């Protein structure tokens, strides 16, 4: 049993996940270019990574005939970052970096998706209301 999650969340949190997309965007580009270039800040740059990691984690696991595929999804995400881990252990970076752009068009989609969803429902809304302006003329 769970309520927070589900009472709280109907944002702002979404914001802030995504300035820290940027975020961790920004933290393995400047280490590849120091990288490219000096020691330490390597070092600072694979923390602030592990404390990006982390929390996506914690805050997308927190959640709780469709179900297949959005269980799906969600794990193909966790997979996905399960294996950026794993490369925190090169041009792999390439890897790891496509990686994090792999999240990107996965939440755009789970954004879009969305909408949809949403802007399907106001569809209903419209449908139904049609009907029932028909309904109001003949009558006469």
């Amino acid at each position: 049993f769970r309520s927070r999650l589900r009472k709280l969340f109907s944002h702002r949190f979404q914001v802030i996940i995504i300035c820290l997309v940027v975020l961790d965007a920004l933290l393995v580009l400047a280490e590849l270019l120091l990288d490219l270039k000096v020691t330490a800040f390597h070092y600072m740059s694979f923390a602030i990574l592990v404390f990006f990691m982390l929390d996506l984690g914690l805050r997308i696991f927190a959640y709780g005939f469709t179900n297949p595929w959005e269980v799906a999804d969600g794990l193909i995400v966790v997979v996905s970052f399960v294996l950026d881990l794993v490369l925190l252990f090169f041009e792999a970076l390439g890897l790891l970096i496509l990686l994090r752009l792999w999240r990107v068009a996965r939440i755009i989609n789970g954004i879009i998706i969305s909408r949809m969803k949403q802007l399907e429902d106001k569809i209903e809304e419209l449908l139904s209301k049609i009907y029932h302006l028909e309904n109001e003329i003949a009558r006469l």
